[PDB]
């Protein structure tokens, strides 16, 4: 069992105050705050243990280096990846979507091909598609959203054909707090060819991911969002289908030879996608962070996550004119516009109250327009956030609501 | 004037032992140390004013999003762009040049035509260049060195022509300390219409860099060899080119709108360039980096480093069967060979003693075929390193030659 209290005391920015007031952090899904643990594990190794790690033969380098693939090793038991090697370093999912997009993409995807997304998809999960289908001649296609939030599952059969190369597709919404039945979805696309890529940017800070379990062809995300330092993030591809993907970016270190007469050869999976000095701080806070969460438990995260959402749902009902998007058994997050008034409005007055909440489209334009609404205010109500900052929440939209009404 | 000892005990890592021996640490070409001040500035980013940077309306965001903006500023005035906004930020120089050679490469280079680079450059400014002649049908052309390590610049009127749309060339080499003559063989290329991208990895951290007086079309550079974080570099693009270019990844915060039925339009120079949530604990550290080697001088540093070759030079003279590789003048870096000992055994030894030397074949292969050897050792000499660690140098390759010989 969870300690809300005990959590909250390893995070120093909880402690601050905006404009005069208490923060209430509740914008996690754009990104997290950080435990001191995190933070610090960086900060020493910059301190102490900094070298450059391609294998140097210096202690430093070769210290560096092992850590970086201890790193490497942690993450993929996090996602229950069968190997270390299945994982590469980016620079976060958008990242990691691109170099999907191009290496396999390019290869696989042909003119006359088509290539399935969602409704729901953050932009990252979007744009990168819309490159590759215009570069390759393929064509783009939408699973539709019904009014609670949920995909369309009935629209299968037409979009899916023997054409259907990739289904891209998010575990858990940004804005609406949906977990999509992947391993359902990933059955189907099996069944015509198709390999399925999962953002998993909202899904690994919820819950325990099993990528054997989903039998996902690619599985992404970032470690800013999983309390972990910007500038890093995890590409898990599986083995045999990594193992033919050619190099997206070019330079040292994913190279096996290089000549000016004979041409370039690769070295193997997965250094071959890792071109230059990596983000070596960035890792080792990454290791920090998934060393944190996994103390916590997530399983005691979850229980705790959804006792909290199902207070804050049960108090929003006593808002008056209140619309929330999504279904009632979201996670995370609560995307919610009040009366008439735009979000951009809301989010500032309650900016006002020392509260943080995010307004505005969330990088998910297509699921504002399905709304027919520009915009959205999202509440985002994570591991370390409390029932007292859900009632600031509830009496500054009640305060709100009178005030503009 | 500079004092080495205050600029030390800014550096904590210079305190260590490594294998119970105090650290000569002669490898800041591959990676520099950080000082407090960095470390702490990002630190104290994350401890407190930690946010998503999107120009969120919440306060945290509000003022993250503006410290990453006055970074782009403060950078732009460190190489004297004309603007902020003629940089872009990316995970390292070797990102920048891959950013180049897709966006403005896959357009501005057809087959037929000709890209040229030189035979000392690194694999960052080799690989994406080879990839992108691949693509288009280009060719590749090599500017020669001399014995001395300098480039032959009398082959240039055999090697430029009307098809050449571009140069790509380093300003410092990270080997051989060359330094080359960017401005004239920039207003060479643009005679012929050819743009140039310049490799400046090993130059900014030793003198001042002016992009408008070199006149250069790109200019890139990491944040870590300027004892900054990991995972941040700069791009800086003239404006005019950089209007022009397409972006390269895809995803939240390049776009302008997202749409399923109506395709996606592009946001402005130079956030199109930037896809998804930035390094902004990286760029926290960059800004802190330039601020601290401004407030030491880069003249200061110039001279004083410049001191130290002269003196490690001279003191090397009285090693036995000393092969060095590169010209007088070098910057930054001491390459050799200690008579038929191959480089990585010398290295061994140099670390038993506590000294940390690169060994092997410093990601510029082509480079180490020219001199028809394997591999070499190379010694940083850095504006925290001293006399005493040279001496150090000296007496362990002298000790090494003894016994091995
Ligand atoms: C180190 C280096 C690079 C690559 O830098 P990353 O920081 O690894 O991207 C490119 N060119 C030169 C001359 C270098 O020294
Ligand atoms: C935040 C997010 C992304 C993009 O992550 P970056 O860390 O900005 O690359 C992609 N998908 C979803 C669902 C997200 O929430």
């Amino acid at each position: 069992i969870f300690s809300v209290d005990k959590v909250r005391a390893d995070f120093p920015v909880l402690s601050r105050e905006v404009n005069g007031l208490p923060l209430a952090y509740l914008d996690s899904a754009a990104s997290a705050q950080k435990p001191s643990q995190v933070i610090d594990a960086e900060a020493e190794f910059y301190r102490h243990g900094y070298a450059a790690v391609h294998r140097g033969i210096h202690t430093l380098s070769a210290q560096a280096t092992e850590k970086m693939e201890n790193v490497r090793k942690r993450a993929s038991l996090f996602i229950n990846a069968r190997s270390a090697e299945e994982l590469v370093f980016v620079r976060g999912t958008t990242e990691g979507i691109n170099l999907v997009a191009n290496s396999w993409g390019n290869s696989n995807v042909r003119a006359g091909d088509n290539i399935i997304i969602s409704q729901m998809e953050h932009h990252a999960n979007i744009v990168p598609w819309q490159m590759l289908c215009a570069r390759v001649g393929a064509e783009l296609r939408v699973i539709p959203l019904n009014p609670d939030g949920t995909l369309q599952l009935e629209t299968l059969p037409t979009l899916f054909d023997e054409k259907t190369r990739l289904l891209a597709i998010t575990h858990v919404s940004n804005v609406l707090g949906t977990e999509n039945p992947l391993a359902e979805m990933i059955t189907l696309a099996h069944q015509h060819g198709a390999k399925v890529l999962v953002d998993g940017a909202q899904a690994v800070m919820h819950h325990p991911v099993d990528v054997q379990a989903l039998d996902c062809d690619f599985y992404v995300f970032s470690g800013h969002k999983l309390y972990g330092p910007t500038g890093i993030g995890i590409l898990y591809v599986k083995e045999a289908l990594l193992q033919e993907m050619p190099p997206w970016e070019g330079g040292g270190s994913m190279i096996a030879t290089v000549s000016l007469s004979e041409g370039t050869t690769w070295t193997k999976a997965p250094w071959r996608f890792e071109a230059g000095t990596p983000n070596t701080g960035g890792i080792i806070g990454l290791g920090a962070a998934l060393e944190y969460v996994s103390a916590l438990g997530l399983n005691n995260i979850a229980e705790y996550e959804q006792n909290l959402m199902h207070y804050a749902l049960s108090q929003l009902e006593s808002v008056p004119d209140l619309t929330l998007y999504g279904p009632q058994n979201r996670l995370g997050v609560i995307a919610f516009n009040l009366g008439k008034h735009h979000a951009y409005d809301v989010g500032s007055f309650l900016d006002n109250y020392g509260i943080a909440v995010r307004t505005g489209h969330h990088c998910a334009m297509p699921l504002m327009a399905y709304y027919n609404v520009p915009a959205m205010c999202r509440a985002s109500l994570a591991m370390y956030n409390t029932h007292e900052e859900v009632d600031r929440l509830v009496t500054g939209l009640q305060r709100i609501h009178r005030l503009l009404g």
